């Protein structure tokens, strides 16, 4: 199990709306855990428009949001976006 803490959420964005902050750690998504980072990075970008239900920890305690990706032009196809920086060396999702 992986538990991807937040860098910076972007302003005027899906996670900024949603009510993310940086610090705030990912800990399930629909219902359960995430194992790597790219399947976040997957289910944001194939589900614009869509509501996300997610699970985090802020300073230790539970908290439940909704994420509702905004769609964005993409290579091949239309995609989602939610203005988060994972800490680390991933790109922006």
């Amino acid at each position: 199990m992986i538990e991807p803490v937040l860098e910076n959420v972007q302003p005027n964005s899906a996670a900024s709306k949603a009510g993310l902050q940086a610090g705030d750690r990912i800990v399930k998504v629909d219902g359960q855990p995430l194992t790597q980072w790219v399947t976040f990075v997957m289910l944001v970008r194939d589900n614009p428009g869509k509501s996300l239900a997610l699970e985090i920890e802020r300073q230790g305690s539970p908290l439940s949001l909704t994420l509702i990706p905004e769609s964005k032009p993409g290579n091949g196809k239309a995609i989602g976006f939610v203005g988060i920086e994972p800490k680390g060396k991933a790109s922006p999702v």
